[PDB]
């Protein structure tokens, strides 16, 4: 589920809920941490799937404009510790794991 809109226009009060707690994307888990002055900045990068978050790196913040090795350290902490749930548990490859 997309959730969301094309351009502005707001139709009627919005009143939305607060968040669940839970992570959806890369901005969720950004604003998790303290750090949703980044959003926007990996998102243009091409920081949009949370399957590159827990993927990050020092170049790859770097490349992006975050140099703060305040932020990067954080950012970088805080993907690690982002454990994905499994899937079907079965499918791999040629090579077992």
């Amino acid at each position: 589920g997309s959730s969301g809109s094309s351009g502005g226009g707001l139709t009627e009060i919005c009143r939305k809920p607060v968040s669940p707690g839970c992570i959806s994307s890369v901005s969720d888990w950004l604003i998790s941490i303290g750090l949703p002055m980044y959003a926007g900045t990996l998102s243009t990068a091409g920081f949009s799937t949370l399957s590159q978050v827990p993927s990050l790196s020092h170049t790859c913040l770097q490349e992006a404009g975050i140099t703060e090795e305040r932020h990067i350290r954080k950012l970088l902490s805080a993907a690690r510790l982002f454990k994905l749930p499994p899937g079907p548990e079965a499918m791999s490859g040629p090579s077992s794991g």
